[PDB]
Parts: C-alpha cells; structure tokens; sequence
C-alpha cells in the first residue's frame, strides 16, 4: 500500500512551468507523465512540508475529473508524478488561442468541473485556488482539475478568482467550500462570456480593494445570449458576495445537470 | 483514509451484465460509475476472498491505461466501484461491429495496452485474463485494461474456463508449477495483437471448444499468421510471432515489447 516510486526510474524531459513548489516537467515513467520536482538537493524544512502536504491530498483522490496522482519520489530530488494531460488548460483555450466552444460543450465542461469539485469536497478537500488555469481539457474533452498542495483537507496573484472574504483576510482562514464555489462561479463567467472579469479596469490593486469591499463584482449582463437563464442564475448564486448564501456543489451539480438534460 | 465508500452513497441502475465473480451495473457515485456487486444474500468464504483479492490488487494501480478503481463497499453489499467507460471494448469494435481502424490507430491501441501491461508487471501483478473483451477503448482514444477478477500479485484459486482463445499452451496443460506468469500474460497480448492485425478471432474455422483446448495445449494448433493485414509492418508481425511462441521462456517481456512497438511506430509510413 505504497505510492513511493522506486529510485531512479523517472526520466525527466522538457521543462513546462513552476506551480506550487519546484518545477514541472514532461517526463517518462510507464509512458508520458508530469513531474513536479525540486531543483535543490537540500529539501530545506518547509519545502519538505509543502511536499508531504500535496502528496497527502493527491493520494486521497481517484476520480476521472481530478488529475491522476501516480506516485512520488525522494530519489535524488523530491518529486510528485502525475498523469500527462494532452491538450491545454481552459484558461489557455479561452484567453490565448481563443477557442470557440459550442454552448453544449461549455455546459459539459462546467458539469465535469463541478463533478470534480463535488468529489474533492466529499473528501473534505478545499482546493483554495480553483481557476481556469488549473482546469485541464485532456484530449480536448474531459476536465482534469489540477495543482493542489496549496490545497488542504479539514482543519504572483490569482485575485480574479478570490472570493471577497478571502481578499479581506478578516479570519486568516476565510477559505471554505464556499470560497471554492465562488471561484467556480468566476470560472462559469469565463466559459459563458469568454473573457476574464473586470477587463475594463487596468489597476489590480483597485480590483482587489473593490471586490473586497463589495463595490465591484462580475458583470453578468455580458453572458452570451444562447446562455440558458438557469445557468446565468446558477452563476449569480455562486458569486454571492455574502459567503453563507452560496450553494454547495451537490446542489450546483444538480442544477447543471437539469439544465444540460433539457438543452438540445 | 481508506477507499471504503461511506455507506448508502452508491446507487445502481442498468444491469450491464453478470458473471461468476458478480454482476456489473451502471450506477452513480460522484458522476457515473461501474459497480460490480454480489447478488447473494450472504457471501461465501471464497467470495469474500475473491472480493478482497481484487480490491487488494486494484488499489495498487494508478495508470492511465488501467481502468480507474475508485472504491469498494461491504456494508450494504460487496461492491467494487470503477470509472464508467464511454464507448465499447476492443472486442466489440473488432468483431461485433467491425470498426475500420487505421493501422496507425491499431498500432496505437497495441502500444497503450502494452503500456498498461508494462505497468502491472512492474508491480508484480499478473492479470491472467487479458483479452479484447476486457480492453475498453475509452472515448475511442484511451485504452483501459479492465476485469481484474483473476489478477494476482506474484507470491501471494482454480477459476476460469470461458475465454480459451487467449490462453497460452502451458496454461491449458496446467502441468508446470505456476502455469501463470508474465509470459502467459504476454501470450494473451499476442492473441490481441493478432486480433488487431487480422480483425478476426483465432481458430474461427474450428467450432469445437474441446478440440481447440486440446490442440493448442498439445501444440498441434496455433494462430494462422498468414492472415495478418498486408499493410501490417513486418516488425509487428514479428513481435506478434514472438509473443505467441509455444515455449513460454522465448516470449519477450513487456518492457521489450514496449520498446519494439514504439520503435516500429517512429518509422511508419506518412
Ligand atoms: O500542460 C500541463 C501544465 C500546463 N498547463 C497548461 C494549461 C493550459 C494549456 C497549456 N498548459 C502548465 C505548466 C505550467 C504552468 O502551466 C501543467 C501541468 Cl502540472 C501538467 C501536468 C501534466 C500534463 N500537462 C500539464
Ligand atoms: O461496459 C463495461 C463493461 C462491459 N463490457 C462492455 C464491452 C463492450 C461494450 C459494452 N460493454 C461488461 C459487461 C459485462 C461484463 O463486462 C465492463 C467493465 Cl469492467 C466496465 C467498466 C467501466 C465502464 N464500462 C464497463
């Protein structure tokens, strides 16, 4: 019952990026895989902690909509190995290559994402950084939620997806299922409008300040016409400035399924 | 945090099928899933064992070409929950609806299956029932090796008698100690490569189950390789023949089979 990969079996290749801790690479281990390593040979103290935290969460997940954790290593360097997703992140599709998804496909992507979130929450896992860039469209179909570590289970910037309470830090622990729900709301906004929120404001600090005070919020009137009213309503629900008024995924999921069933 | 699903969360629907090791369904648990249950009112001691053994093997797997194990339940009834595959099995594509896959695709299905087998064997897991019926073509793109009811971790039964087309001669004779090995899995893989390249099941012109069993076992009968498609790469027809060797110890292991398929793939027509 061990997920530790034997020493020196992982072949590392092209450098991809650098999420959470360390650097991510496309590598080899019983096929293509993603490898999140640590450049230093001296794992330091709190680096060996963020490492054990991620593995600890990742290893509690087995769901088609959650990036597949395959194993970890301490080999020469600490390394988390996950499946290799073929394609691009939803963020890249929507805002870089501006892919034109049909409404059916957009509804389905929101569904799978919620499917995935519902699962994480059932396991008492709070993502804490859900955003269109951590949502991968594997093989152009099938959502894979990724990048954890920053994720916890039970007791740069990504402000666009941060709920008002999170921005305020009036608890130092404003994170909860509800704040995950809010970010999903911002993700819904992207799919449904094809754009990032507040694109007409060029000052981040202003954006941060105003969302936190409840003065600014996503402009829902921007939703595409062919967007089902029930979706636009689900969206507003998730984006409630007041935490406790937001619905939970079991509910989100039911709503998205009923609007999807009656769409064609 | 075990993989034991909390009680009363799994719902079951369509009865996709039956079997000696339980019947399959298309239930739900955080999205669609495949639920394998046990109809009986009280599991016999051997069933409880088959259940445990499968879960023990399944929970050791995390690979894109292995059907995803999600959890099990015992309280309501013994149940194994796996991801629900969208599409059909390679068997159905190949022999029931005759799907016209391109050689590039066939080589690909052959590669992924090998990739999966390579993964199981590295963890000392012997499938023991690899066949096109248990190879799901998820979304018509991803190969998912399933049905782990007879699987076992080396150094850890008397079942099966239905799918003889994929049984190696030494498995039919049951002479040797440990009839099953990484090699018998490789033989089954060989019959699958055979199915992929010919589009047909072996021994289609013989209709007597017993005679086929006896003959393949005695070595009088073997897969007719002259039937392999003409556009089938030579190295492949060779790799196939090697996996089908009558002498167990002459068959290559998946790491080498994997290396070969990947090699003959890089030099394929354009
Ligand atoms: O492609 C991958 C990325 C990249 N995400 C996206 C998202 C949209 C389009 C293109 N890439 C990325 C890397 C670094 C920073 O972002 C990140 C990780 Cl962890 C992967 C893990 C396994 C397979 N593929 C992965
Ligand atoms: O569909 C599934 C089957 C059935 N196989 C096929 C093959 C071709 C077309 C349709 N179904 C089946 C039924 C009975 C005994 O095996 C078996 C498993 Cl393990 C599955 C696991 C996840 C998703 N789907 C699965």
């Amino acid at each position: 019952d061990d997920w530790e990969i034997p020493d020196g079996q992982i072949t590392v290749g092209q450098r991809i990026g650098s999420g959470s801790f360390g650097t991510v690479y496309k590598g080899k281990w019983h096929g293509d895989v993603a490898v999140k390593m640590l450049n230093v040979t001296a794992p330091t103290p709190q680096q060996l902690q963020a490492f054990k935290n991620e593995v600890g969460v990742l290893r509690k997940t087995r769901h088609v909509n959650i990036l597949l954790f395959m194993g970890y290593s301490t080999k020469p360097q600490l390394a988390i190995v996950t499946q290799w997703c073929e394609g691009s992140s939803l963020y890249h599709h929507l805002h870089i290559i501006e892919t034109k998804f049909e409404m059916i496909k957009l509804i389905d992507i929101a569904r799978q994402t919620a499917q995935g979130m519902d699962y994480l929450h059932a396991k008492s896992i709070i993502h804490r950084d859900l955003k269109s860039n951590n949502i991968f469209l594997h093989e152009d179909l099938t959502v894979k939620i990724g990048d954890f570590g920053l994720a916890t289970v039970k007791s740069s910037g990504s402000i666009l997806w941060m709920a008002p309470e999170v921005i305020r830090m009036q608890d130092k622990n404003p994170y909860s299922f509800q704040s995950d729900v809010y970010a999903f709301g911002i993700v819904l906004y992207e799919l449904m409008t094809g754009q990032l929120p507040y694109s007409n404001i060029n000052n981040r600090d202003q954006i941060i300040f105003m969302v936190g005070r409840g003065y600014l919020s996503p402009d829902l009137s921007k939703v595409r016409s062919n967007c089902p009213k029930a979706m636009k309503r689900l969206m507003a629900e998730c984006l409630k400035k007041k935490r406790d008024e937001r619905p939970l995924f079991p509910q989100i999921l039911a709503s998205i399924e009923l609007l999807a069933r009656s769409l064609p």
